[PDB]
């Protein structure tokens, strides 16, 4: 249905999550840091992302030194011509850092 996110650990610090574009008008993650989601909770990571940029939205926070073996629970939201699409039950483990 909306594409899957795309999670990188950055090094030294930092997450990014990235869908491509498709005519979309907003994109949101919700994530939680080696705590499941319970139901479709805000997050300790929460935003929406109104504007694309290089055909992508692109949610980023330099504020977490992520390690290697975290794990984000997340869902992620689009808006496509005034219509809703949820990613439930995203779930990813931090294996590499991305520069």
């Amino acid at each position: 249905v909306v594409p899957s996110a795309k999670l990188e650990a950055i090094y030294p610090k930092g997450l990014r999550v990235s869908i491509p574009d498709d005519g979309f008008s907003l994109f949101a993650f919700h994530g939680k840091l080696n705590e499941e989601m319970d139901g479709l909770e805000a997050g300790h990571w929460a935003r929406d992302i109104t504007k694309p940029k290089e055909g992508r939205w692109t949610f980023r926070d330099r504020n977490v030194k992520l390690k290697l073996g975290d794990k984000i629970y997340f869902w992620t939201y689009v808006i496509k011509d005034g219509l809703g699409y949820r990613q439930d039950n995203g779930e990813w483990t931090v294996t590499e850092f991305v520069n």
